[PDB]
């Protein structure tokens, strides 16, 4: 039987032969390709096949996880008609990394977008999202995050608070969340981002006070890239990024969550 190979990066499509290599049907056919040892056992003529199966058991570079993405084109029979994309040297992954991508998929799922789900698994979705997603923006609920504020953390109501003001006082201001202050699992994924509370507080001359209000979030960056950010990533995330590039992308927190409180100064 012969098949038709579809290549992405050149644009060619071939029939090639059940019993002809790949690289050697294109060459025949004027699209010259990458290619070094000629013999299966380099990585120089490797291309990501993303449809259809090739018989490319004459080589041996590739690892049997690996033969499940990528062909070498010197030494591949296709048995169905294929898509594949050329010159790939540059950008194949070794077995840890490809099935870090597919756990991912397979654990937290279309996929890698919109919400992100709430609890425990939230900054590891964020992390695989950074690696895997091409900078999708993902948003989470500012009431689904587990956000805990009080007014003794907001520098703009506290200035109010912390001087001789007796009064009705309407509050509406931008403030930095050191989200650390709301849990490890938090931080690991949102470190600090910019919020704004809106509000009324009342203190009364004998220092009786109330605040209510509503806060809400700006959007916020999510990049791993340790020199963008305070956290230590430890030796497994610090790995996974010495042998992957992520994208940044920006995560939505729409919502308002509403905060009440009241107490007296002495
Ligand atoms: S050119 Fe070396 S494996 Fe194909
Ligand atoms: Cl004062």
């Amino acid at each position: 039987a012969t098949y038709k190979v579809k290549d992405v990066t050149t644009g060619a499509e071939i029939e090639v032969p059940d019993d002809k290599y790949i690289l050697d049907e294109f060459e025949k056919q004027g699209v010259n390709l990458p290619y070094s040892c000629r013999a299966g056992a380099c990585s120089s003529c490797v291309a990501l096949i993303s449809s259809g199966e090739v018989d490319q058991s004459d080589g041996s570079f590739l690892s049997e996880k690996q033969e499940k993405k990528y062909i070498l084109t010197c030494c591949s029979y296709p048995k169905s008609d294929c898509t594949i994309e050329t010159g790939y040297e540059d950008k194949i992954l070794e077995d840890f990394e490809i099935e870090l991508a597919e756990t991912g998929l397979e654990f937290f799922n279309l996929p890698r977008s919109g919400e992100i789900l709430s609890g425990v698994t939230a900054p590891f979705e964020a992390f695989d999202h950074y690696l895997f997603g091409n900078g999708v923006e993902r948003s989470i609920n500012i009431n689904d995050v587990g956000f805990n504020i009080n007014v003794s953390q907001i520098p703009p109501i506290m200035s109010l608070l912390n001087g001789k003001n007796v009064g009705r006082f309407d509050i509406g201001s931008d403030f930095v969340r050191n989200t650390a202050l709301d849990g490890y699992s938090v931080a690991a994924y949102l470190g600090n981002i910019t919020m704004r509370t809106e509000g009324v507080l009342n203190v009364k001359s004998d220092g009786t006070w109330q605040y209510e209000g509503v806060i809400r979030s700006y959007n916020d960056t999510y990049d791993a890239n340790p020199s963008t950010h305070r956290g230590a990533l430890g030796e497994w995330a610090t790995g996974v990024l010495n042998n992957l590039s992520g994208t940044p992308y920006e995560i939505r927190i729409p919502g308002e969550l509403k905060i009440k409180e009241n107490g007296k100064k002495l």
